[PDB]
């Protein structure tokens, strides 16, 4: 049975746990989904070739530098996550997140995910952003911070509508294996 570990890093709020859940919760047939995920195993197939995907979430622990590395031990791949609607979020990409998954998942593939898209064009998100001199994150960002980083991949999701979560997780499986 092909097993890879999936651990999903980004700051606080970014939507990783609700990423997950989603995901878990697309898996058929139907299972009750938890909300806590760590060595959780999903079942994904993707190109005729059943998966098992263990997933392990760093919510709760984006400010426990020492404790948090103590998951990145046999790291299949890794989905490294900024919101759109935090510019923030995604600075800490090669200010945090890079230097940090580099050295505990050495060539390791990286999934570069920007979540929450549906922020984009959300007349309140681009208001409070505002009063930061800040916009939402565009696409061509996301796609330069990939190539930057070295990642395998850039994918843009929501986890409120669902969209692009699916081929979030397929990519990530085709790199694990890969
Ligand atoms: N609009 C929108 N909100 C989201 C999305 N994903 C998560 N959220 C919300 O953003 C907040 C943080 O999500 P969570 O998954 O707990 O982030 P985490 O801290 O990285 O685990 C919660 O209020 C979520 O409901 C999304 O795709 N779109
Ligand atoms: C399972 O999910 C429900 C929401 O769907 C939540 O109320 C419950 O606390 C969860 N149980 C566990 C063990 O995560």
């Amino acid at each position: 049975a092909i097993r890879k570990k999936l651990v999903i890093v980004g700051d606080g709020a970014c939507g990783k746990t609700c990423l997950l859940i989603v995901f878990s919760k697309d898996q058929f047939p139907e299972v009750y989904v938890p909300t806590v995920f760590e060595n959780y195993v999903a079942d994904i197939e993707v190109d005729g070739k059943q998966v098992e995907l263990a997933l392990w979430d760093t919510a709760g622990q984006e400010d426990y530098d020492r404790l948090r590395p103590l998951s990145y031990p046999d790291t299949d791949v890794i989905l490294m996550c900024f919101s759109i609607d935090s510019p923030d979020s995604l600075e800490n990409i090669p200010e945090k997140w890079t230097p940090e998954v580099k050295h505990f998942c050495p060539n390791v593939p990286i999934i570069l995910v920007g979540n929450k898209k549906d922020l984009r064009n959300d007349e309140h998100t681009r208001r409070e952003l505002a009063k930061m001199k800040q916009e939402p994150v565009k696409p061509e960002e996301g796609r330069d911070m990939a190539n930057r980083i070295g990642a395998f991949g850039y994918m843009e999701c929501s986890a409120k509508t669902k969209d692009g979560v699916r081929e979030v997780f397929e990519m990530a499986t085709r790199a694990a294996l890969q």
